């Protein structure tokens, strides 16, 4: 079961450091664009036409008439009380169209575009919310990733010890071990060289082990020659004994002497040890 | 790992160069017959060059034993015939009676 | 223990080098935006509607009403002291909306903007101060990074002598071993074409221990052959031994002639060296 094991470690070498995430509950209908898929910005954008600022009509739907027919619902307020002539508000209404004209286009001419300004900044506050959010998640992220820095900073100086003790098994490798490890190479060299030569690469004699080996391969030769000389040799020393028991008579050869064979039991006793 | 390059640096590494030190002399034996320090081959390789040593001593001593059983299988059979015969210095009942001394203190059967 | 090590090495391979970081504590009430959570940043910024241009009364709540109701309280400090008729002072307080009509507009738009702008700065006030302890930290580690660019410098500088080995290390590889170790298959291949076939690639006659190795099989067979013919010719020449003594009269063949024994036993005397 490695999954106890997982999470008791966790809860034990990261004590005191339990740093608490957001808990922000992003799921209702205020964390979408304001006023639902029923905001605003669903409208139809028409294209600016010059239908726009005068319908070529006084009190039209544009905005040239919509001025010029304000200024004069405005002045119409005084002419209709007394305090002007019908002449002198007439001359103010035609000294307005000026004004008006000037006016309607630039109202016109970013009327729409602060709306969108003021609808596409909405948007970027409703969202800025859930960056705020974020921007809580994100700094125990920095939190974890001091501490997460400070185990770094161990586990490079956990490591200085460690190089240290590499040199200290290289030290051992190029003074000791190195040069013990070339004698085993000049001494298994020249086991190799004692099958070819007889001498070793410094020189003296093959010896040892192998060395004695070669005797015995010397007193094996030595011994074949000899055992076959015994063998070929009874057969001729046979006739001799097989003559002397018939005829009786005989004279032994040089060899068979009785001093020949007094100093041969001489020499059977001294190499051997006997005396 | 500290822990377990400290012991590799102060005893596997010191302990692995003695058996180097020792699996060299054995290499050592076989070509010259004093170890690197001195002293002399002995042990197990020591004792096999012993009885190598002793191998072909004896392989000497028999082929003599064997090439003189001939020449003494005469005398007997020449002593059967004749019945009169002095024996050699060899058969003197003297070097016949030390010889079996010798037989009975090597083998300690007194 | 690893601990002690670590440490001691650190302190001992770079020493007269330990620059001092900064140790400012960043932990009061002063290292959060000014005025902590009751900061005048934390207000409700309402929708800029043109009640707050004018809110069509006399001294009202906004901006075009307070202009306008200053100035006049402005003008009364005279025509409440003489200096000025009451008809002087109506006359400069009427030719006053123009120019407060223009200059509420103006601090209305911007108001608020050049609030957040000295708001705003005071974060990136405060921020600068936690960011001028951060550039007292990144200078010792560009010192740092100064001297662990000069131990890059030490170890590419040794690394020069390494590859030079390595050359002298490949011209014993190229020039010696590599010509040795052709011989050694030139000579392994050899040793392959003795089994199958009696002449070396290069010609002359297989010869050495595999050579002598085939002398001993050729010895082998041929001794086979006498040994058989030896066994299967005493059971002939047993029949005249007996068949001699029986009849104790019977003339020897041509090999049994004492002429035929006399240079028989002369071979045996030659080959063997007995003379």
């Amino acid at each position: 079961g490695a999954e106890v094991e997982a999470n008791r470690l966790l809860l034990a070498l990261t004590e005191g450091e339990d740093f608490a995430l957001p808990d922000i509950d992003m799921s209702g209908p205020e964390w979408d664009i304001p006023g639902g898929d029923g905001s605003p910005i669903f409208a139809e954008v028409t294209r600016l036409t010059n239908e726009d600022l005068t319908t070529r009509v006084v009190g039209g739907s544009g905005t040239f008439d919509a001025l010029m027919a304000s200024a004069a619902a405005h002045l119409k307020q005084e002419f209709k009380e007394g305090r002007i002539t019908g002449g002198e508000y007439t001359k103010a209404y035609i000294a307005i169209v000026e004004t008006c004209m000037g006016n309607a286009t630039q109202y016109l001419l970013g009327r729409d575009q602060a709306y969108w300004a003021a609808a596409m900044a909405q948007i970027q506050a409703v969202s800025a919310r859930v960056a705020l959010a974020t921007s809580k998640a994100q700094y125990v992220l920095a939190k974890f990733q001091a501490l997460n820095a400070k185990s770094e900073y161990a586990l490079t100086k956990l490591k200085l010890s460690t190089e240290s003790e590499t040199y200290c098994a290289a030290l051992f490798n190029v003074e000791q071990t190195l040069p013990q490890q070339l004698k085993l190479l000049i001494e298994q060299t020249e086991a190799q060289r004692a099958q070819t030569l007889d001498k070793r690469s410094d020189g003296a004699t093959v010896s040892g082990s192998i060395g004695k080996q070669k005797e015995l391969y010397t007193q094996q030769i030595t011994s074949y020659q000899r055992d076959a000389e015994v063998k070929a040799s009874k057969l001729f020393t046979d006739a001799w004994i097989t003559q002397k028991t018939i005829d009786e008579g005989l004279t032994p050869p040089n060899g068979f002497t009785n001093s020949s064979i007094d100093d041969v039991l001489t020499t059977l006793k001294r190499n051997n040890n006997l005396n």
